């Protein structure tokens, strides 16, 4: 099944988050973030709640020797993982995450702490760092199907002390690792010549994406690519800056606005329009993307508690529902942590992993409408019998 015909079969999803990514060098990392180590019993309450994929931010260069082999004990239990989705009918992203910053950072500054413009030298390395990490990855799950997907990178450049106002220069240092992951994939061959694989944008950021990267620049001609972009506008609603206290986001969209703490932008017109340029720039154009990552914070607030848990349910239907509608799967970003859904400070997380169970049941009745309320665009060139 090629891109397309997954597309349609993977929403809504879900992330597998603070778990295989965290940077320790154990297998211990698996809880280093997060309190509970994952379980068949686990996923299949991810699929219980609804969801079609999961994907698996995880790290590779932190669990490498020095000559750059994959710990095998390491690579065994990723495989687990993927394992238990798998088992499941569950599409899965496996990515290679933040991983350190070895490549979302050193592969484009060669300082972690101002930017420094890299060279050829720089890039070729990462390239063949790249190359190397994906072929170990890709030789491992070589006989999985179209189920597994494979994202070469995260968040390229996202830094925004180092690398804003850099995207147009960046871009293009980009584009080759895309293009270095995917060679290295698909030289492998097997269902890894016929596997999705899912390239990252300029910071996963849509406007620096849509600019920067058109579908002219991709590896490969649409067929078994994806595009991944992140979302988390606006910020204070969604947890990634500004996000306590007085500056915070606690209300969202006209209908859920209250006495203070409501968002001034990034509403649901704000969301419709960029998810419109992910349409118009990529799936348009037989690219299905990802939104790799998004989120809303769920809190315990002294306020209106009922309009706050309402935002909540109504900012995950709506990106699921312009997601849907756009040829877009959406994955929420979910890190198992309980007890900030208790604080005003909150949580994005729906599945209580300890008791398997969903937890997060604002977000998930969000989610369920959303997908519901969607209608998913078919891009075809034969009869399908739907
Ligand atoms: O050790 C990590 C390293 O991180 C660098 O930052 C990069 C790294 O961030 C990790 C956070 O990821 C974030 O999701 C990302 C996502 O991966 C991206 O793709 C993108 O979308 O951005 C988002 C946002 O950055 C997670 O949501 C976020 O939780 C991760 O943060 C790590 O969280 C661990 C778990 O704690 C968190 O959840 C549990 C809650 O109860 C906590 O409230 C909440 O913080 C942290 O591990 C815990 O660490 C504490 C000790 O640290 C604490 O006290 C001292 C402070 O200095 C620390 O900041 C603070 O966290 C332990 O007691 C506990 O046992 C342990 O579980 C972990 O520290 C924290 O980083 O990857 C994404 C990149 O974008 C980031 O640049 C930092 O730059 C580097 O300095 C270093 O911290
Ligand atoms: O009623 C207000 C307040 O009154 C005090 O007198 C009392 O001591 C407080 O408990 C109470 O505050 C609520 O506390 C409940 C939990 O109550 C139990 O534990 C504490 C005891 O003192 C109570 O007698 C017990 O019944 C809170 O409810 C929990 O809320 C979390 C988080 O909810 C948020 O995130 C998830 C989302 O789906 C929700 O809609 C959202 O509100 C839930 O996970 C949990 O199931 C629930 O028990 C309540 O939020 C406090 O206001």
């Amino acid at each position: 099944k090629d891109a397309q015909a997954i597309a349609k079969d993977m929403y809504p999803g879900w992330n597998l988050g603070n778990t295989l990514e965290a940077t320790g060098s154990g297998l211990d990392a698996e809880t280093s973030w997060q309190p509970t180590l994952t379980t068949q019993q686990i996923i299949d309450a991810v699929k219980a709640a609804g969801f079609k994929s999961v994907r698996i931010p995880c790290s590779w260069d932190i669990h490498s020797d020095s000559n750059g082999e994959i710990d095998a004990q390491w690579m065994a239990r990723v495989k687990q993982v993927v394992n238990y989705c798998i088992n499941d009918g569950i599409y899965v992203v496996l990515n290679d995450h933040w991983d350190n910053g070895w490549i979302e950072v050193l592969g484009f500054s060669k300082s972690s702490s101002s930017y420094q413009a890299v060279d050829e030298a720089t890039i070729t390395s990462k390239i063949t760092r790249l190359k190397d990490l994906w072929t170990q990855i890709a030789n491992e799950f070589k006989d999985y199907d179209e189920h597994l997907l494979f994202a070469g990178l995260n968040e390229p450049f996202q830094e925004y002390s180092l690398f804003s106002g850099h995207h147009e220069e960046l871009t293009p240092i980009l584009c080759r690792y895309n293009q270095a992951f995917v060679e290295a994939v698909r030289a492998t061959g097997g269902n890894n010549a016929q596997r999705t694989l899912v390239v990252q944008g300029p910071s996963t950021n849509i406007n620096s994406s849509v600019n920067y990267m058109t579908a002219d620049k991709l590896p490969e001609t649409a067929g078994r690519l994806m595009v991944e972009v992140h979302y988390y506008d606006p910020g204070q609603f969604c947890g990634t800056f500004d996000a306590s206290g007085d500056n915070a986001f606690y209300f969202w969209g006209a209908a859920n606005h209250s006495t203070d703490h409501n968002a001034t932008y990034g509403e649901e017109a704000y969301m419709l329009s960029q998810f419109g340029l992910l349409k118009t720039a990529y799936t348009s154009l037989g690219y299905p993307v990802i939104i790799g990552e998004y989120a809303a914070l769920q809190r315990t607030i002294s306020g209106d508690q009922n309009k706050h848990n309402a935002s909540v349910k109504y900012f995950y239907q709506c990106v699921n529902e312009y997601a849907t509608n756009n040829g877009i799967i959406a994955f929420a970003w979910d890190t198992n942590d309980t007890n900030g859904l208790n604080s005003e400070g909150g949580s994005s997380t729906i599945i209580d992993r300890a008791n398997s169970a969903v937890v997060g049941n604002n977000a998930m009745e969000g989610v369920k409408a959303g997908v519901a309320a969607g209608k998913w665009p078919f891009l075809e060139h034969h009869h399908h019998h739907h």
